[PDB]
């Protein structure tokens, strides 16, 4: 089962929010296959 990571709460920066977005976009394109 794909695992996803947790919401940011305090590493929630612009910056590495973008990245945990574009991150969250690659479990969500295996959750599809799942």
């Amino acid at each position: 089962p794909p695992t996803k990571p947790t919401k940011p709460g305090d590493n929630a920066t612009p910056e590495k929010l973008a990245k945990f977005q574009a991150d969250l976009a690659k479990f969500q394109k295996d959750l599809a296959d799942f």
